[PDB]
C-alpha cells in the first residue's frame, strides 16, 4: 500500500569538534535526496558510499525545517483520523533526542512556545491546539509517555508512582495487533497552557530513572503517543467524529544486550525479505508497536547520523540500516 518513509538527518559539528578543526566525512545533497560519506582517505581524492531516501537533512537543518517538511503532513493525517508512527534511529550522540524532543535555548531566552530548539514533540502538542482550536473542532487531546528498559516497561508520565514499579503487558482479546499495557496512565491535556508542565513532569521522573537503570538514556526506548478524540462540525452542520493516535518513538542507541532493538531488526529483515513469519512477538516494542511495522499504520523513519570520521562505521551502519527499511510495505 505505502512504502515506509526515511529520511536521513546529520547533525552538525560541536565545539568541541569546531575548535580541532574536523573535517566532515557525510556530504548531504537535499534536491538529490542523497547523502554521501567518504569511506576512507581524503578530500584530495578518495572513496565514497552512496544512499538515496525520500528526504535528506544536513548540518544547517533547524527544527523547524523539520517540523515543517516532515511533521506537518504526517500530522494532517493523523487529524483525518488516522495512525501514525515516526521513530527516530541512530548511534548514541547523534540527535535522535535532540529531533524528537529538542531542547531549551540558553538562559531563558524564549518561553517554551517560541524556542527555536524545541523538537517534534513539543511543536506537534502546540500545533494540535492551534490547528483545531482555529477551526470549529470539539476535541480532546491524551497523551502517554512509556519506556522500555532491558524489556520492563515504565510509565514517566503517572506522578503517583516511581520508577521501580514496571507495567505489565497482555495481548488485547478485541484487536490482534495490539496489546493492553495495564496500569499506564494517559494524562488529558486540556489546552496549550498545561502542555509543557506534563513534559517537564515526564523529564523528571527520568532523571530518576537514570539514577535506577545503568546508561538509561542510551538503553532505553521511548515512546511518546498523543490520540486525538474529535468532534468537527463543518459550517454547514454536518459532524465528523474521528480518533488519530501519533507515536512518537526515540530509539535506543544503535550503536554495537537490546532485545527490543536486536528484534526490531529482525522484523524489518522479514519483512523487507517478504518472510511469512514475523518475529513481533520476541520483544516488547515489536509487540507494542506491531501495526507501524507491516500493519495500517504510516510509518516515517528519522535516521540520525554523525559527521564526524570518527564515527564512520557507525555511521554506516545506521545508513545500511535505514536504506533496507525503504522496503517495508504498510496499508
Ligand atoms: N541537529 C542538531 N543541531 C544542533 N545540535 C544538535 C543536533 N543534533 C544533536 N545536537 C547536539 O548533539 C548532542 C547529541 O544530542 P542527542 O539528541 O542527545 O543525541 P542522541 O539522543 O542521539 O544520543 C547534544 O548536545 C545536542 O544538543
Ligand atoms: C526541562 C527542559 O525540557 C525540555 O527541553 C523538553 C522537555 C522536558 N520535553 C520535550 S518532549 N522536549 C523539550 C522541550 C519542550 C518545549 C520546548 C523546548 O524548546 C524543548
Ligand atoms: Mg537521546
Amino acid at each position: 500500500g505505502k512504502n515506509i518513509q526515511v529520511v536521513v538527518r546529520c547533525r552538525p559539528f560541536n565545539l568541541a569538534e569546531r575548535k580541532a578543526s574536523a573535517h566532515s566525512i557525510v556530504e548531504c545533497d537535499p534536491v538529490r535526496k542523497e547523502v554521501s560519506v567518504r569511506t576512507g582517505g581524503l578530500a584530495d581524492k578518495s572513496s565514497r558510499k552512496t544512499y538515496t531516501f525520500d528526504m535528506v537533512f544536513g548540518a544547517s537543518t533547524k527544527q523547524i525545517d523539520v517540523y515543517r517538511s516532515v511533521v506537518c503532513p504526517i500530522l494532517d493525517e493523523v487529524i483525518m483520523g488516522y495512525n501514525c508512527t515516526i521513530f527516530a534511529y541512530g548511534q548514541t550522540g547523534t540527535g535522535k533526542t535532540f529531533t524528537m524532543e529538542g531542547e531549551r535555548s540558553p538562559n531563558e531566552e524564549y518561553t517554551w512556545e517560541e524556542d527555536p530548539l524545541a523538537g517534534i514533540i513539543p511543536r506537534t502538542l502546540h500545533q494540535i491546539f492551534e490547528k483545531l482550536t482555529d477551526n470549529g473542532t470539539e476535541f480532546s487531546v491524551k497523551v502517554s509517555l512509556l519506556e522500555i528498559y532491558n524489556e520492563e516497561l515504565f510509565d514517566l508520565l503517572n506522578p503517583s508512582s516511581d520508577v521501580s514499579e514496571r507495567l505489565q503487558m497482555f495481548d488485547d482479546p478485541r484487536n490482534k495487533r495490539g496489546v493492553i499495557i495495564k496500569g499506564l496512565e494517559e494524562i488529558t491535556v486540556h489546552n496549550k497552557d498545561e502542555v509543557y508542565q506534563i513534559l517537564e513532569k515526564g523529564a523528571a521522573k527520568r532523571t530518576t530513572a537514570a539514577t535506577l537503570m545503568n546508561a538509561y538514556s542510551s538503553r532505553s526506548h521511548s515512546v511518546f503517543s498523543v490520540t486525538i478524540h474529535m468532534k468537527e462540525t463543518t459550517i454547514d452542520g454536518e459532524e465528523l467524529v474521528k480518533i488519530g493516535k501519533l507515536n512518537l518513538v526515540d530509539l535506543a542507541g544503535s550503536e554495537n544486550i537490546n532485545q527490543s532493538l536486536l528484534t526490531l531488526g529482525r522484523v524489518i529483515t522479514a519483512l523487507v525479505e517478504r518472510t511469512p513469519h514475523v518475529p513481533y512477538r520476541e520483544s516488547k516494542l515489536t509487540r507494542i508497536l506491531q501495526d507501524s511495522l507491516g500493519g495500517r499504520t504510516r510509518t516515517s523513519i528519522i535516521a540520525t547520523i554523525s559527521p564526524a570520521s570518527l564515527n564512520l562505521e557507525e555511521t554506516l551502519s545506521t545508513l545500511e540500516y535505514a536504506h533496507r527499511a525503504k522496503n517495508i510495505l504498510n496499508k
